[PDB]
């Protein structure tokens, strides 16, 4: 028949966890065979998965650090790397606020259908592929890489493993690059910055970084996986059965039945630690943006492994200027950075760039109509010395491209779009 | 065996199309034993189809104008109602651009499945809804209608009459208010100030406007109807076989077989008052924004239809400064609606604030960082003055309104949200 | 300013809780007050979804019981109801193995996305209402309703009382009838008749149960809700914090954090006479089809609230003549109606109809090509007699509906489908 | 900064061109340049798609007939294979009927969203993967291929050469084999057995199928294109401008403007030799099934192209015992292979297999209850002789290959599914 995408062999596998720099400290408890085993007789090539998690790592050592704002629209997305960002962050949070499967506004409480994340994942490449063709035919060369890789959110994996095993795998075949898994119960997530937080014991959640491990292996794909631990707040977890966590338990219990825990940067560091094996990056999430308590997790977590990347979310949940003051604010990322924290975010930048601008126009307009919108398109002319390209809207979305394509089908083509225009005429 | 939905009879329909004002000038050239023979058994209510319909037809007759912008997702049209706008314009383009569900970015052809509008209709009244429903447990009556009625972008109806039928009824479905549609050949749509257009005969497109007429009535709700013509720049057409375009036919063919015809106001007063009498509002694309032009259409249109109002596309698709002076800018609206122009939209505010707003924090964020990102955190608090309540984002997107059901369904829950948020203590 | 779709009062939904029979045995523990203060200013009337919960309300009492197949396309529950059914049973089983939004094939453990069966249920009622339309254009009085009542899978709830909350208000605004709701843990859930099962404590079930009523009433429709148990097979809890389910703890742990529970009919009895007050009918899985614990289950529930109605899952997952004989299978419904169960179902009639006779017509096929095919065709034309329709395929979609349809724009339209057909023409 | 999916040089293209016997008698009017100039700096590898492709292509020339059956759900393709059948038919008026993303019931017109198709290729595939993981785990070898090769339905491109392109390009992505496209004008498409059909000029067609032919190379995998032609029965064409159609124009006109044509056989052929350089298989649709008719298309066509392969279309359309004997029928495929009818399908097999089945035991079950299941189900046994395997329900879903995925990541669980089963104890 055919030999396409035949899968590796075991010894294959093996070789490469054995001798690739990549799986340097990473712990497999399954098997290259066991890995085999669940791959059928046909593996998928997953191109953009593989391409963005290969170029996230290489970035992720060759950068001083990877900073990424988060984004729930394609042409977030393109915007983000026209203005020469180097990674895209997909938050949860906002997808469930204003880009679900649902079509519903949700707080950050895991209540949106569980492959919605994979959508925009799938969205937002498509978005960078078509800004890609666009400056293919355009010989515009400004950008080096359009396809940044993606690192997305699988928040408490809507279930147990096998759910954290399914959307990872969705992750995948959308063309992420890393995804993130948080040690909170599915049925009860939080955003790291609400109340009501209930943690998992420590062993579930390694459970939970195996599976992701095993999907993306399944996948062949070096996906990076990062774990997250939300310990620093939360007061809750669902049972005092792993050893590793019953020096926090306090005897105290709800009427759940939950087990009140005592919250901190001690069991933050701790789980850190018992993550490390199974994790590419380590996350914490805190209460306030404070270079101190940074440091101090960030030391205590190198002391046992030196090597470890940690990742950090740069929250606009922190009323920033309440905390630091101005010179604090612009050293803020690079000084992380020094501490290990490789990978940083803010994760609703675009909900609130989104909401805010809009608010913006809406009430200049309902105030001064036309007036107001001519601001924003001189703004918009302005900030093509900046590299800005979405006045001319008609080429940036792709219509010059897809008269390409009518071209080439039919050079005689007399229903192409850009010739006669507006757009042609007047920009 | 219930009395739920049952359909009404043709003379309680023909009395209604007779007796009520909303139906004056309105001609269907079907039956109403007709409509009934289409219901079945059992009607469906669309409640949000019904009041927006109902609110913007009185809107229309009692503001002085009714404005809007382009809206692609959810919190874009509630920061619109939020910022005191009483309609919200849901564009085909920015959902071709950002917003359909192939994932894909598309120019304005046509390109998307054509449920994509529906889809965002259904999740703009889900966003709306969701306001209204924390406005009314925070008490907050700043805002008196946060369900605005939808007008949405029926563009070419991809298709033939059953086509434009079943977009009508999956618009309806979704909450939508009032529908579009122009008399442009589907295969080969355009953005009417992208080149490259095809008009259809002008009996064609009264089909057109005939079946999005039956498609509301079949749904039972007085759907505002708005009948575009293409034919000021259009100088195609796909067929002769109409007496009334003959008059512009040149005789010249394309290789497709298309006929060259001569554009201008010309044919687009002759077509819009073709498609009056079956037309809500009539709306003629343009080539610049010319209030001299706009009178010239109007006064046209209304020797014949003094009572028919009109709308006017104030296009991102012209370089507004580049035609007229900030005089005549700030005052283009109102001289507008004083000619009968009653409801009037600019079409890619969406996309230009939205893709703006990112390039702009993306590229401080690219050299600055945190201090980028405080910077529009900062703005944000500012504009709360002026009813900004997004800087809360837990409580804007519902986390407040989740944990009043949680505490209605478990008044004991130990995991409600916003108790100990970051937002509860520093916002 | 306007009316539609105002909500009611606390006090005009107190009378009907009051003095509506349909409330005759329900417990609320929440108020009238705290359903409206969730209900914004506007209430969608979801008009599928209060028809058919009216219609299976009375259907339980004027019938001696009600049955149903599973049905995973719109097409199954069409022939369900043309060959007479008078209720649809929507299988969340037969959803994950072939009909959910994730397109993978899944085992019954809640893997695919929260909102697939909600799809489904709106998947179906659009089909009835095909069907419906096209007998009332056919003048066809041999189905007397065919929009029947659909219940359908609401499984474990994915997640807390959100999940299962988001979930029911789905399935309300697709328009189901009923919905059931069982006690497993959602992250381990299993179908009834597989192993490794996980109860949740009585209370939290309970939890579920006022939170899929708290759905139905803020969304103002009278959903008919079913309580289901899994312990007669679970030996697994995830807490012994209720004091109800103490007496079945053994005291030993799993390495999860798991307590095993004695299980069986006893557990199962207590657990049904706690949700009876909170459940329009109550289901236990079992192990076997046998009538003798039916009757004990019934019996027992009964002699604490005798008017209380059960269901029962007649499953494809038993080997059905390794435990009766053709006379018990003959008598086994009318039997379980004379002791209670009003309600019983076919989970999977669906996937076996579907599995079975695709392979019976490819394997045919294989051997013999056409005349296996036409085997089936004369099969359906000998089925005529018993009512049987789809042989003609076209009309039976709809092709004469949308002819009339096109008609009724155009009545000279040349392009109508059903005339010149092979249809007309040979069947 | 990678080499993953880097697009091939155009010299490459250009070799594989000129080399690969695939491309033996294929006419591309565009350049290799051309498909470069299209692809952007990586080109996503689609596995499925071109295993697919390779397959099909192989079996077309190493079977006596390559013959498949409609499928409209997973568990459909699965039986089909299952049974022994090498490739699965996607019908597109099967996904119109119980399959589209619209979830409405459809005539076959074009009226759902266009990509509802490749929704179904993708989900089919998936389907097929799920019993192919099974298989492997469970020692099962009796299948060779599970990833038979899918042939869909592209109908006629949902508008212009850009839809074209989006379709294929959609189509490839889910994984397609091959895809046909009709020479109908998409506005008025029909089923080929229903009236009311318009044809395109040759022209437009061939610019259907390059269009088809770009994608397929821009998306870098060999797709197999077949070319539909509806001009057996259609009396009406959009238009004269082709002089190869003008043989036919009668000169009338319809008051749509459409040209009345004559039609038959002679313009079938026409039109055959007019797309054989840009189709790999030439599809004419008949009004009765008749080897006579079938034979003088192959050897007019054949006698200008001898290599060219047919398919043809085997339609539940047809009232089989009423125009043959059970002789004829019994031959009638490999009588059509000698001809060169390489590919034929039962395009409704699914909706007809669905429907009767649920019809037969539904009314049973309406009669009989219990004892109407059972029969199934003891016949299901029975079939398991033949080859059947989905009597046990929980294995064919993948309920063993997700124990196999939980104890990979955890061998101890105390959750997984098979063990316990009413499955495992009682089949
Ligand atoms: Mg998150
Ligand atoms: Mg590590
Ligand atoms: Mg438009
Ligand atoms: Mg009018
Ligand atoms: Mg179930
Ligand atoms: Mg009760
Ligand atoms: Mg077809």
């Amino acid at each position: 028949m055919s030999v396409v995408g035949t899968p590796k062999s075991a010894e294959q596998i093996q070789q490469e966890w054995d001798t690739n720099p990549r799986w340097k400290d990473v712990t497999r408890t399954y098997s290259a065979e066991d890995v085999v085993a669940l791959q059928g007789s046909v593996v998928e090539e997953h191109t953009l998965a593989r391409r963005g998690a290969e170029v996230l790592w290489e970035q992720l050592h060759d950068l001083e650090w990877v900073n990424a704002l988060g984004a729930l629209t394609g042409n977030m997305a393109v915007q983000q790397v026209r203005a020469g960002l180097k990674a895209i962050y997909l938050s949860g949070w906002q997808v469930a606020g204003d880009a679900n499967l649902s079509g519903h506004t949700y707080p950050d409480q895991s209540l949106y259908p569980a492959n919605s994340v994979p959508q925009v994942v799938r969205r937002i490449n498509n978005a960078l592929q078509r800004a890609d063709q666009i400056a293919k035919i355009e010989g515009d060369t400004s950008v080096e890489n359009w396809l940044a890789p993606i690192v997305a959110d699988g928040e408490a994996g809507f279930g147990g493993a096998l759910n954290v095993y399914e959307l990872q795998k969705a992750l995948i075949a959308a063309g992420v690059a890393g995804s993130h898994w948080e040690d909170q119960l599915a049925s009860e997530k939080k955003c790291g910055h609400l109340g009501g937080k209930v943690l998992i014991p420590t062993q579930q959640h390694i459970r939970t970084l195996t599976s992701a491990r095993l999907a993306a292996d399944v996948a062949d794909v070096p996906t990076v996986v990062i774990a997250r631990t939300d310990a620093e707040a939360a007061t809750l977890i669902t049972s005092d059965v792993d050893e590793r966590d019953q020096p926090f338990i306090t005897g105290e219990r709800t009427r759940e039945g939950f087990y009140r825990t005592k919250n901190g940067i001690e069991p933050c560091i701790a789980r850190a630690k018992a993550y490390a094996p199974f994790a590419d990056l380590i996350w914490m999430e805190t209460g306030t943006p404070d270079l101190e308590a940074a440091r101090q997790f960030s030391e205590a977590v190198k002391a046992e492994y030196p090597d470890q990347m940690l990742a950090y979310n740069c929250s606009p949940s922190f009323n920033w200027k309440k905390h630091l003051d101005d010179a604090t604010i612009a050293k803020f990322q690079k000084e992380l950075a020094a501490m290990g924290f490789k990978f940083q975010f803010i994760t609703l930048a675009g909900f609130h760039a989104l909401n805010y601008s809009m608010f913006d126009l809406a009430y200049g307009y309902a105030q001064n109509q036309m007036s107001a919108y001519v601001e924003l398109q001189e703004r918009e002319f302005a900030a093509e010395e900046r590299g800005y390209t979405a006045t001319k809207h008609q080429r940036e979305v792709g219509a010059g491209y897809f008269d390409r394509i009518a071209t080439t089908v039919d050079p005689n083509s007399s229903t192409t779009a850009l010739t006669g225009s507006t757009e042609e005429g007047q920009f």
